[PDB]
């Protein structure tokens, strides 16, 4: 018997095969800085703005060692981080066979640990997709190459009627992007899949099934906010002068993993200021220090 | 007697002295593009997402013909364009004066024409502010230099409390935007203004009138929201960039009048077909064409 | 003998619209000057100082505000009008009598040019006072150019305008150094099928009679493109990046004219007044006190 | 005679973190490549084949792994550690018996460099058997590096290291060739005031004898700025404007070995198949059969 009486991050940080190559021979895309700090900085941000404290990165044998290096174990944060290996690129529902022990009888969010988010109530956003406690909840958004997605076709009322992974005729402009929440089916929904056509385990296939179910859920990130493309060198390049253009222009960072943790109070001053220290001379640091006797609404 | 028994908009695109020369020395800086449109697209775009169809243009003498070729009298997209002109430079708060005539009895709503603005809800940030009929509406966001601007101080509890003008030691980062909603009290308060020590009539006066009174409204326009400073060649340049990242990722556009009136439903499908003919070979006419076949949300 | 300076600065017709239906792309600024100085810095710095400046109608006026006679900068200034975008060889027919019986060269008025000894490279051209000189560049979409043909030694032997299916990667320039031989080359032209009279005729011209040098800008040169919305952004963030780099400006004519002598010292301190309260100002007051080499 | 070259790829502290806190600075791409392309093109380009690559204890193995030992591009690669980053000069004590009693060469493992007939500029530095060559360089900011004063006849009379007043704004860029004099003048420096074995005392060392040439990298050149997140920013928005304009890359060492000769048409061909589905394994089997002058 069982007694009845939150939810779990996963992060799939596994690199990018030789697509972008020879500039990710030496390190993983996702340890590649977007402009001041390394890209997992934006992915992690978006769940600890869920309210997500206990979650999983996922990377190559040869790279967990240097985001072990960078992110520890999550203390200093006011999180409990865990690693995971994959050692072989097999898709992106395999998170769920690796991350199975992590998940354990848990609701559970992944991030693509490349898929950089920015806007207005984007907390809010998060914080509703949360809370659906059943069934799987996703985001669409326009895009102007839906053909490389994930892309769901909504009828004239709205409703989400299909999904398609990367149609050569896409059915709208809607991207399903690389945010995911799920209930506790997710662990067998992921182990009884088949690999796609490329041998490759579809997260396309899971959000299926859920739609199959009744039990999808796909809100709408709005065109206010900003869902950058991190797939070519190009736009590497255009999400690095998006974040500085903004924080130049604010004098705020986007997706600081100490000052999520201390406006959800996992970390309070005395803490946020040690994090200071080592930094202190450069504007990182500075700005950290700053956080502490500034009121930003 | 009067009767008992609705907002008016103002652009203030009056160029920008020296201080962008040469590159400003054949047109007003209101007039170059940023990325695919005329820069006073986008505070156009602003007052109209605001529900404001009735809108005067305030530029130069030598200019105003320039703008009347651009924007024409509105009726191509469901408004009413009114022009004059300042003679001198002599500040932004001369706007009342100028257009004391066109104001008339009504509310009246201030936009600069070199202000940029993007972001989640931002129709609903304006329409709360539109729909307070009483007082003043102003927005306060937090900038890197707010000793560049009017800036607001407020209390531990919030409110504002104070407003300085370019202060050299600012009570805080949050700066006073480009975008002002008055009630019928604006025209006598400007017109009782004194130049300040640039000889110049202060917009920031005019709202510490309202502060005074206890009718300032000062709503926080949060970070998720960006404000683009036009103020450089660099922030111009970086205007631009910004504004083409969101659209080439999105493949919408970012304050098109065509598109804004056609979703306030102040043009119709064959009134939208109509604009799009003469741009059909670029893609801002195959842009236009796009959105009579297409559900965006 | 004298070599006189043509640039074109027509219009780029509902291309670019709407950033362009009120005001011609040549006069918007790139980074921190108006379009036009870079091309007019470019034959400066090929030694020309008689320049016919032509533009559409509307907007030859306001060209003529911008740069005036040229007197200030040591620059013997005209202007003519292209009333239609009839094509670009119509240059030498709008300006068949200020070419009168010198040399001439021609820019396009969007172009923009970067790089160690263009001073060089164009005196090069500058000096061959006979024949025609025209530079061929590497680009990745060719066929949106006048097309260069190369033999196995590296001989041009042939051109073509715009070909479905180019020969080779190599552009020619907007950039086009003459003999006397170009106006009555010019009038005899007919309209292409697609209805101009065409640059690359010209050069053809000169061709078949072994008369064209198609001189090689290589790839250590920066030819920027401003044909679409998002090059013209690329143009403003690579003149940034140089200038905020070096603390030297790039086709800064009151610059150029001061270091070809067309103007002294005492001049360029007249002309550092007016935006004495700005950068380009100040950039202009630096000059009278640095040696730069 | 030889000349060796030594790429110095050190630790940049904690100033760009945490961005550069998982690995160095010099590991990371520029737009399309790993910054340490860049450098290691410049010496092939200057003719150099013998390089030692000199990094933190931590990365030296990922270097190691990135490019092997060299025979791939017809290089003869090595590899040693800088234990702390106690001065540029350090270099040549690390590289002592690496360059024994041959020429030698300088460069930072973070400086990048573009223009035209960048190779012969090089190629006079590297054919000169006595002295020290440095290139000076005008910069908006020279207080950040080595500062060279010259007199009223051009010639280098001072040398300053970040001197809080530049006697002029020309910057000693981060490329050096010396002769067999270099290690014996290294091994006396004593450490500086800040700490470290400076670069600046090994110039003023050859300066003091008459036997440092100075020369000027023109305006026409770009030496980009790494050393700041923003500047990383503009070089990577700068190699690829000029790298999507054109089709051609800047600081390929698959190519710049091939147009050297130091890989054949064959070997270049095995390069190519490994990336054969994106774009750098495409370009370099374009290299195979396209004329580019
Ligand atoms: N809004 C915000 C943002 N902006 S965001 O919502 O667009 C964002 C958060 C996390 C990752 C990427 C973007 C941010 O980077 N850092 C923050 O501290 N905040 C403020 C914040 C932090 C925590 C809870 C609610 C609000
Ligand atoms: N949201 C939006 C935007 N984005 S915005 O709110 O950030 C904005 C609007 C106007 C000017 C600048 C930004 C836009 O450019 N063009 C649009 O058509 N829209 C959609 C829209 C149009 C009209 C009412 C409500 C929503
Ligand atoms: N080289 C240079 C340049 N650089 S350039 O040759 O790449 C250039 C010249 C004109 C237009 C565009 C670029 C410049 O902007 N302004 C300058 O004063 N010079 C220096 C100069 C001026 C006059 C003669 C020879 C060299
Ligand atoms: N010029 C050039 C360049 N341009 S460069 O000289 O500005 C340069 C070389 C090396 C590193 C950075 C820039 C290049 O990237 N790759 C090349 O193959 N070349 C051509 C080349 C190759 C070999 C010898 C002489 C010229
Ligand atoms: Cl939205
Ligand atoms: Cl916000
Ligand atoms: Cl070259
Ligand atoms: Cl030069």
């Amino acid at each position: 018997h069982h007694h009845h009486h939150k939810r779990k991050g996963i992060i799939l940080a596994g690199g990018s095969g030789t697509r972008l190559h020879p500039a990710t021979l030496a390190i993983s895309k996702q340890l590649l800085p977007v402009y001041d700090k390394p890209m997992i900085y934006y992915p992690l941000s978006t769940l600890m703005l869920a309210g997500i404290r206990e979650i999983l990165i996922i990377s190559t044998p040869q790279d967990t060692p240097r985001f072990q290096q960078l992110l520890g174990d999550g203390s200093n944060w006011g999180l409990d981080l865990q690693y995971a290996v994959q050692p072989s690129p097999d898709g992106l529902a395999q998170a769920f066979l690796i991350g199975e022990s992590f998940i354990g009888n848990d609701l559970s969010a992944l991030v693509l640990g490349d898929n950089l988010y920015y806007g207005h109530d984007f907390h809010e956003l998060l914080g509703s997709a949360s809370q659906r406690q059943t069934g799987a909840s996703v985001f669409a958004y326009h895009v102007l190459d839906p053909e490389r997605y994930g892309v769901v076709e909504f009828d004239q009322g709205g409703k989400a009627i299909s999904l398609e992974e990367k149609p050569l005729e896409p059915k709208s402009n809607y991207a399903v992007t690389g945010l995911y929440f799920y209930d506790q089916q997710v662990v067998d929904i992921a182990r009884d899949l088949k690999p796609s056509p490329r041998g490759e385990l579809e997260i396309t296939d899971v959000n299926r099934a859920y739609l199959e179910r009744g039990q999808l859920s796909v809100e709408i990130m709005g065109r206010g906010y900003a869902w950058l493309d991190t797939g070519t060198h190009d736009s590497l390049l255009e999400a690095g002068q998006f974040i500085a253009t903004l924080e130049n222009r604010q004098g705020l960072k986007v997706a600081c993993p100490e000052e999520i943790a201390y406006r959800q109070k996992w970390i309070d001053a005395a803490q946020l200021e040690k994090l200071a220290a080592p930094l202190a001379k450069n504007g990182y640091g500075q700005y950290l220090k700053r956080l502490l006797t500034e009121t930003v609404y």
